[PDB]
């Protein structure tokens, strides 16, 4: 895990079918014409949840301070690490909406709580699959606070007991929450114009 | 099923060999420029039949509210939750009319009904196949109006 908090960057997870794994997202936001790279050679659902999460971020520009012209004025860059591992899914959604949101706002997000969730178009945070060894995968690395779907609060007791008490959970279920719930209140960086 | 009625936001009924289920298709109208972003693994003849609604509703622009420049000024995005599903077929068409025109006239669609049928180019609905299982469907839900 990353100790201090970084603005455009955010700590999702991921599995294989060897095990949980941690994401990361790193998102920039340069002058330009309005665009939307997508690397870290993402699959088709990946870059769908992306082009959602940020439909939904243009609609509501005023309530996260925002610059309210951003959608022809900024060119924005999404990309996986590493760039030779293929990624796909769809439960990297709200992840993606806090780094988009970091880099826009130019507020640093806090790296020390993981993340998963599904995202739809009015800012609902559906639920997602293999829930147990993402978050046995996020102990293991040093994280011991968890943003997680509501609706997903059944499959938590597929855990051990020894982990669940370690542990923090906080159970959201619309993206507001998840990005009042992440973002420092001050913006540090100069805004991109 | 849900209770409140939602701005761009309509529920659909969908078939499958296994039975019929919901299907919600929601839609965003930002500012922008003119385009249409259609996502949520959709097939082509779904995403032709999202066209042939947006074409219909603009030609009648003046019967329904709708701003009378949206086709340059405005960008659309239809997203049918959820991902990783694929999704096809023409009888979606009345869904995504009633969805499109609530999201550019800002009035609320109401959410205790659902629909299913096909659109055409006049605004002249078509039949469709698997009513049964729809029907079921809905009524399983908690829906009682179609």
């Amino acid at each position: 895990a990353e100790t201090e908090p970084q603005v455009g960057t955010a700590q999702g997870l991921a599995w294989t079918p060897v095990g949980g794994t941690l994401l990361t997202i790193e998102v920039a936001a340069v002058p330009g014409s309005g665009k939307l790279s997508l690397t870290g050679q993402l699959g088709e659902v990946m870059k769908e949840s992306a082009q959602a999460a940020l439909t939904y971020l243009r609609a509501h520009t005023q309530d996260y301070g925002l610059p309210e012209d951003f959608y022809n004025k900024v060119d924005l860059h999404v990309h996986v690490p590493d760039g030779a591992t293929p990624k796909d899914g769809p439960s990297a959604g709200i992840t993606m909406a806090t780094a988009i949101a970091s880099a826009l706002s130019r507020r640093p997000a806090r790296m020390d709580i993981a993340m998963t969730g599904e995202v739809s178009l009015r800012g609902k945070v559906m639920p997602i699959g293999g829930v147990k060894e993402k978050l046995l995968a996020a102990h293991q690395a040093g994280i011991h606070k968890i943003v997680l779907p509501k609706d997903n609060e059944a499959q938590l007791e597929e855990l051990p007991k020894e982990v669940l008490e370690g542990l923090e959970i906080k159970l959201v279920e619309d993206v507001g929450e998840v990005l009042e719930y992440l973002l420092l209140p001050e913006p540090t960086m100069p805004p991109v114009v």
